[PDB]
């Protein structure tokens, strides 16, 4: 026989892009990352929660897509597919 399981716990994303030397894993750090912004691009369409709450969102919402530059271009720079280069003029 021979060992191979896997999916006990979920994984939490790293924070340097350059860390990650995983192609195939890059590639869903990206989308996690997308549904993240959307979710919280709603409660501020919404502007019925608070100041103080658009607020802490907006603040995220950034903090989010900044994320996104590093891992949707550092999946090309890996030798993957371009989901920055893409959106966007040339940088880097």
């Amino acid at each position: 026989g021979s060992s191979g399981s896997s999916g006990k716990v979920k994984e939490r994303r790293p924070f340097l892009a350059s860390e990650c030397t995983e192609l195939p894993k890059a590639e869903k750090w990206r989308r996690q990352i997308i549904g993240e912004i959307s979710k919280k691009v709603a409660q501020i369409q919404n502007a019925g929660l608070g100041e103080f709450r658009i607020r802490d969102l907006n603040d995220e919402i950034n903090k989010l897509l900044r994320e996104k530059g590093h891992w949707e271009v550092r999946i090309k720079e890996l030798g993957g597919p371009d989901y920055g280069k893409v959106s966007g003029p040339s940088s880097g």
